């Protein structure tokens, strides 16, 4: 698509560096799970 | 009950494990009992 040249290349996919980084956003934090403490049932 | 499964215990009472766990909250503080001194009397 950069058609500025005269010789283009055929799709945009040549043009493009497919980088894996998994980039990800500061996602929620979280709290109420882990404060408490467990009673270790051992039957229904 | 948990009668997911062929083959289910009878009563519910041979699932929960009964506790002797006694618990009491945090209970009025008595403040005045107390604070005073005794005379011991030894009459009306």
């Amino acid at each position: 698509v950069n058609q500025s040249s005269s010789v283009e290349v055929s799709s945009e996919s040549y043009e493009t560096i497919f980088s894996q980084r998994i980039i990800r956003d500061l996602q929620k934090e979280l709290v109420v799970g882990a404060l408490f403490e467990e009673l270790p049932m051992s039957s229904k």
